[PDB]
C-alpha cells in the first residue's frame, strides 16, 4: 500500500479563544486516504507541520503503509533533536502515525478497535470540567448539564485551592449528579504530597474514581506513589510522559493505578500500544487523555481500558462538530461501528471555514 | 548417623469429598511415608503432602534421584545431604516441584532421624522460641459445603480451633464482604479469622474488598491477586488495603519467597516446606524473613508446620484442613495434641515426636 | 533442658595489646559453654558490664538449649541508642557463642555439624602484606606464610595508588606463586574509580577477591560499581551490625562474599540468618578473622569458603589460645569431631594474661 | 582569607535533676563542648554541639590531636577544603564512627559562625535565607512521668510559649501509648503540634496499630516507629499501612545513609541531626537532597544550631528543645535567646550564629 | 537586605550564537550580571517569561534570600502548555545574575562562596564535529594544544563501533598521552554499539563517555553502557532538576553528573545535584557555559574539568569577557574578583545586541 503524497490542513476554531489542531491525510496509490487529526497543540503547530513535511514525508514517500513497525522506527529519528522540544517530533510522528493506521484498517476492511485487539467495543465517556471560576456555570450546573448531553461523567479540575476548599468543591460536584455518575480529579501537578493526601483522604467517600496527575513535577513518580499509598483514591498518570519507558518508570515506582499516556503527544497509537503492553504486566489500566477521536478505539481495543474523555462543546468544538457521525451517548457510553479506520466521516465545510 | 535404607509407603486415603467445582465432587487423598533407616536404631519418618496425581513420579524420583545420594552417608550431614540432593530441581523438562517435593520427603523424615539421634524434639532443635501455638482450620468454601457460615465457625471453635482460614476470591467485594461478616458475626471477637482469595481477584477488586472489612479485625489476606504478577500486586493490595497481606506458598524457593518481601508484597509468609524442599529451606526462608520482619506461616501440613513455627521467634500460627481434604493429620497420627481453647502444644518426643497409625497405614498403603 | 546456671567471663590482655573476653555458660548438667570472641581493647570493660548487668539475668535459670528464645530477650541490649550500638551486639556474641558450645556438648555434636555439616576442612589464609613492611619485605612474608602452611594470604591494599597498590600484589604473586589464594583487602580506603583502576590492572593475577574496596559513607553502591565495573570479584560485611545489612549489600549487588563478624554481631545464631539469606542470592560466606569461631560457621555451609588468621606476631590469640589446633596441610586445617567447638584453651595463656 | 589561628575547646557536664527514661534508655546528666575557633582577623566562630557524657573526652581529643592540625593556618572560608580533610577522622573502622562526626561538626560548626561573622551575615540567611520564624516544640512525655502529669507537662509546654511536643512511646503497647497520646491531645487541645517518638521501639505491626489508633488526633509525625535493624523498610510499611508520616534520619551517620531512607519511601520528614554527622555541612547535603525527594527536613534538638539550618530552608519544619530540667544548656547558655511567643521563635540579623554564650554558666561546669 | 530594584536584559545574536545578557540591579550600588544559555529560537519567549513572569517576584526583594525567590521563582515551570525548559531558562537566567550580585555585596568570588574546594580546573574543548569543520581530527587536536587547553570533548555517536573508534583512536595519536579525551555520542547509540565501542577504547585512557545511548531508556541502557564497556560514564546535561539527577545516580547510570545549571533554573538547582552528587560518589561536570560552570565546579571537591568551544564554535566565552583567565598548562585559575568577577566586553554587546 504505497503512500504516495502527505497532505496536512492546520486549523484554528474559537470557543483561550480558539483551539488549533492539524488534519494529516496518507494518499496512496490505491486511492485510499488515511485521515485524522491530532494534537491541541496553538503556538507551535506550524513548526510541527514543518517536522511533518520536512523530516518525515520523505521517510514516508514511496513506501508500503503496511510496515508499521519499519516506517516509525524511521520516523522516530525526528526525536533525537536535542536543540529543540521533544514533543515537537513526537507530535508529528504522532499525525503521521495516526493517519497510517486509519489507512491500514481501511485497506484491511477493519475498524481500529478491532484490529488493535478487539475487546469490546463501546465505552462510557466522560467530560473535563470543574473549570475554576465557573465558565460552564455553577458546580451543579455543569453537572447537570453533562447529565443532559447523556455522558458518563466528569474529570474534575482541582489542584489550585487548598485540600479543604477543594474537597468541598468535589463534594458539591458528587452532590449534585448523585451517585451514578464518574467522578475523577486531576490536580494538573498542582499539589505538593502532602496536601494531596489530605485531599485525597477527604474525599474518600465521595467514590472518587481516580486521582489524576496530583503531585508537582519534578518527583512525580515517587511523589505521587506516596499519594497512592497514604491516600485512599487510585492514581492516574501518564499524559505529562515522553514515551513508553517514561510509563514504564511510573508503573515500575508503582506511581500508578492508571495510565493515560497520550497517543497524540507521545508518537501515536505504535506508541500507546506498546504501553498498554506494558501495563498488561503490572496489572495497570490503561486511559488516555482526551483525544476522543483516536482514544475510544484505543481504549476499546484492549481488555484493562477504562474509560474515553472529551470537552465541553464550548470548550472543544473539534469533536462536537468536525465528525459529522459520532455516535450518539447512551446512557454514558459510546459505541463505535464496524467503519474501517477510525470510521470517522469529517465535516469539510468546517475544515474549510477554520483552516490557516 | 549412617543412612542403610531407603523405604517409602505411598498411601491413598479413602474416596473423600472435594471442594471444588460448583458440584458434588470426590476424590482420593494421596501421601508418601518415607522412612529413613540408619545403622543405629534409628528410623526418621514424615509424610508429606497430598499429590495423588503426581504421586508415583515423586516417589521415583525418590528412589531412583534422591536415595543414591543417601545410603551410605551421613544424616547428621544435613547440608551436605541437601546441596547433593537438590540438583533433581534442575530438570527443566518436568514440573519443578516434582524434585522439590521429593528432597521435601526425604529431607524430612531425614531431620526426624537427626532429631532422634539427639534426642530432641525438632521445635526445639529448629530454635525452641516455644513450645505451643494457635491452630486454625480452613473453610468457608463456596457452596457451604461444611454448613452455613456460623454453624460452620461455631463448629471448629467447639473443636477447640484458635480460627478459620476462610475462603474468598470467587464474588465481587461487596459479596465476599458480606460472607466475612457473617464469619465475624457467628464467631465473636476472639477467633483468628484469616482469609484466603487463591489468587482469585484483580487487585482493585483485592483493595475494595481489603477496606471493605477494615473493621473485623481480619488478621491476614492471602494471595489475594492472580498470579502473573502477584508480587507488586498484592504490594499495592498491601498498601492500598487495609489488612496484612500473605504469600509464599506458590513459590519455589527462598529466593522466590525473597522477592516477594523486597518487593513489599507481604507481612506474612506462608511458604510450604513440603513442597519447596523441606525444612531445610523452610528455615533458610525463615532467616530471610527475619531480615525483613516479615512474620512466617506455613500453608498447611501441621504434621511439619507446627514444629517449624513453633520453634521461630517470629512464627504465627498451624493450619490444618477439614478431614476431608486431610485424613491424614486427623487419622494418621494416634497422639496428635489436643486443642486447648485454640492452642496446640508439643511434647519432648524427639524428631517430631509422631506416633504413626500403622493400621490406617497398613490399610491405604500401594 | 539444659539449665543455665552462672555466666563467668575472664577479661584478657596480650601484647603484640589485642584484647578478648573468655566466656563460660556453666549448666545444671556440670557442662561449660565456653568461648573467646572479640579483640575490642578499649571498651572491653563496657562489654563486659553488659553481659553480667543486662545480659546474665535473662540467662541464668533458663534452658539454654532455647537459643531462638534466649537470643530474642537477650537482642533488647542493641536497643540503647546512647551508647555505640557494637557494645551491645559483641556482648550478644559473647554469650550465644558459649551457649552454642554448651549445646554442641550437651548433644555430643561438633558445631561445624550441628550447623549444617557441609564439610568438615577448609583453607586458612593469614591476613597481612602491611604497608611499611612491618612483617619483612612482601616476598619474605609470603614465603613465610608458606612455610606455615597457609593456603595463601589477605593482602593489605587501599593506601597508595593503583599503579603502586597493582605492583605490590604484582609483587606478592610472583613470590607466592600460582597455588596460593591471593584476596586483597583495603579497608574501606578507595574511591570507587581508584578501586576499579586497581582492579582492572591485577585481572590477570587471579585475585580470590576484593575486600571492602571503598569509602564508608556510600559503600553498597560503589562497591556495587567496583564489582561491575572492574574484573575482581567483592567481599564485605564486616561492617555491617546486622543480618539486615548484609541483605542491603546482597539487594545492592554490591558482593560475590560477604565476611559477616560474627563476634561483632550478635554470635552464630546472626551469622546463620545472614548464611541463610546469602543462599537465596548465590553469595558466598566468609567470615573476617575469629576462626576459633569462624572454622565451624563456614565448614558447616555449602557456600563457605575460607578461614582467615593473622601472623603468629601481629596476633597471638589464634596461636596460643588453643592447643588442640588442627596441624595445616597443604593449606586446610580438618576439624575433628569433638562437641561444641571442640577446643581445648590454653590456660596458661589465659592465667597469664587475665585482668580486672 | 580568614586565616584560623588557634581551636580551643571547654568540655562542660551539668547534672539533671532526675532521671529521664525513654523506651530502653535513660540519663541524668547533659554534656556538651564548647568549641572557638579564633581567626587572625580578630572574629572567634563559637558554638557548643552535642551531648557525649561517656565520650565526651575522646572527642575532645579527636578535636585537637586529628581535627585542629588540618585548621591551624588554613583560610575558614574554604569550607568544602577543610570539611574534606577533617572527614578522614570518620575513617578510623576501630571506633565507633560518631566520634570522629561529632569531632567534625564541632569544628564544622564554629566554623561556619566564623564565616558567617567574617561576612555579617546570620547563618540563617547565609544558608538559604528562606525565613527567620519558626515553631518550637519541646521534646517531653517520658515514662515515669519526671515532669508531671500528661495533662501538666503540656500545659507547662504552653505557658512557656511552645508550639507542641515531641511525646515519647515505643514502650508499651499500642493500646496504652495510645491511651497516653489521646491523653495529651486532650489536655494540650487543638492548637497544639504533638509529634510521638518511639525511639526504634516497636515493631511494625505494633507501630502500624498505633498510626491507626491515633489516625484522629492530628499527630504530625511518628519518629523512629521501629527496630532498629530493618528500620529503612519497615518505617515504610508504618508509612503506607499506618495513617500518620514519618520521620527518621537522626541515626544515620551520613547524607548517604538518609538519601538510603528517602530512597526505600521510608520518610515524609528527614531529622538528621547534624551535630551528630559532621555538622552543617553535611546537614545541608541531606536537605538538598531532601528537596528532590519531596521530604521536609527536621532536626533532633541542638536549637542553638538547628533554629538557623531549619529557618533557611523552604522545606525546613519545626526547631526542638527540651524542659529546662531536662536540658539547662538551651537554656542557660544563651544570654541572648530568642523569646518563644505563640509556639514560634524569631531569629535576629546578628551575623553567625548570632549567640552571646553565658561565660558565668560554662565556668560553673567546664571539666578537664 | 540587598533589595532588587529592576531587572535588565539584553537579547544577543552573534555571527554564527545567541545569549541573553541578564542585570539584576539593587538599591546598593551593585549590578549582578550574567549571560547565560543558547536558545536562538526562543530567546524571546525566555526574554519574556523573565519580564513578565519573574521580574515580578523579585522587584523589591532581598537578592541574600536565594531559597525563599527561587522558591516563588520556580513556579514558572509549572506551566504544563509549554516546554518546561523555557521556564528552567529563564529561572537560571536571574539566579545567576541574582548569585553574581550577592557574591559582590559579600566581596566574596563565587567559586569561594560555594565552598571554595580550589580555584584553579582543567579546561577542555568541544570538537570533534563530524564533516571536519575544524581540520582533520590531528590538525583541531593540535590546535587545542597550541591554544593550551588540557584537551577535547570528542563527538561521536553518528557512526558504526568500528568508525568512530578509529576516529577517537586518530585523536589520541595526534595528541599523545598528555591530553584529556572525553567522548560524546548526544544520545545516539543503540546501547550494544556503544557498548563495542567502549572496549574497542579502553586502551585509549578515554576519560569519560558522554549520553552514549537513545533517550527513551537512557538511565537504564547507560548503566548498562558503564557496566558492560569499559569507559566511565556521564550525563546529566538532558535532565530538568536535580530529581532527574538522582534517578540517573539512583540507576547508577553515571559516573559523572553534568546536569546544566544554564538550562535547569540556575546555580541553586545545581548545587542541590551537586549534594545529591556527594552522597552518591558521583562526580560532577557541567556542559559548557564555562563563564558559569568554572565557579560551581572549582567550588565542589568532587567537581571535575569545565567545558568551552573553539573560538571559530563559539565568540561568546572568547569575546564576551575581557579579564578572561589565561589557560596555563590546561587549567584555568580564578581570581580572587567578586562574583563571577568578569568584565564585560561592552563594545561586542553594543555591536550584536538585538530585539
Ligand atoms: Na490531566
Ligand atoms: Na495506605
Ligand atoms: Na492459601
Ligand atoms: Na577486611
Ligand atoms: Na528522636
Ligand atoms: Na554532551
Amino acid at each position: 500500500l504505497t503512500i504516495t503524497r502527505i497532505e496536512t490542513i492546520p486549523m484554528v476554531a474559537p470557543l483561550m479563544t480558539h483551539r488549533a489542531t492539524i488534519v494529516t491525510r496518507v494518499h496512496t496509490d490505491a486511492g485510499i486516504i488515511g485521515e485524522a487529526y491530532t494534537g491541541d497543540e496553538h503556538e507551535t503547530m506550524f513548526d510541527i507541520d514543518r517536522i511533518i513535511h520536512e523530516e518525515l514525508a520523505p521517510t514516508l514517500i514511496g513506501q508500503d503503509a503496511m510496515a508499521i513497525e519499519r516506517l516509525w522506527d524511521s520516523g522516530y529519528k525526528v526525536t533525537f533533536d536535542i536543540l529543540r522540544d521533544r514533543r515537537l517530533g513526537l507530535v508529528a510522528l504522532a499525525a503521521v502515525n495516526t493517519a497510517i493506521w486509519d489507512a491500514v484498517g481501511k485497506a484491511l476492511k477493519m475498524p481500529l478497535w478491532k484490529l488493535w485487539g478487539g475487546y469490546r467495543n463501546e465505552l462510557p465517556m466522560i467530560a473535563i470540567g470543574g473549570y475554576y471560576g465557573e465558565p460552564l456555570g455553577s458546580i451543579a450546573d455543569e453537572m447537570h448539564n453533562y447529565q443532559e448531553l447523556g455522558l458518563a461523567g466528569v474529570k474534575f479540575k482541582v489542584g489550585g485551592l487548598s485540600a479543604a476548599e477543594d474537597a468541598a468543591r468535589i463534594t458539591a460536584a458528587r452532590e449534585a449528579a448523585g451517585d451514578d455518575f464518574i467522578i475523577c480529579i486531576d490536580a494538573n501537578q498542582g499539589y505538593k504530597p502532602a496536601v494531596a493526601v489530605d485531599l485525597s483522604r477527604r474525599i474518600a467517600d465521595l467514590n472518587i474514581r481516580w486521582f489524576e496527575e496530583p503531585v508537582e513535577w519534578h518527583n512525580d513518580k515517587r511523589s505521587m506513589r506516596d499519594v497512592r499509598y497514604q491516600g485512599s483514591v487510585p492514581v492516574c498518570a501518564g499524559q505529562t510522559e515522553f514515551s513508553a519507558s517514561g510509563c514504564r518508570d511510573l508503573m515500575e515506582t508503582g506511581a500508578i493505578d492508571v495510565c493515560n499516556f497520550d497517543s497524540s503527544w507521545s508518537g501515536g497509537p505504535t506508541a500507546w500500544l506498546r504501553t498498554a503492553a506494558i501495563a498488561t504486566s503490572y496489572d495497570v489500566q490503561m486511559g488516555h487523555h482526551e483525544e476522543p477521536q483516536v482514544s475510544t478505539h484505543l481504549l476499546a481495543s484492549q481488555p484493562h481500558g477504562t474509560i474515553a474523555e472529551c470537552f465541553h462543546p464550548d470548550r472543544d468544538p473539534f469533536w462536537w462538530n468536525m465528525i459529522t457521525n459520532r455516535p450518539k451517548l447512551n446512557n454514558g457510553t459510546l459505541t463505535l461501528s464496524d467503519r474501517p479506520g477510525l470510521g470517522w466521516d469529517l465535516n469539510w465545510d468546517y475544515i474549510d471555514q477554520y483552516r490557516v
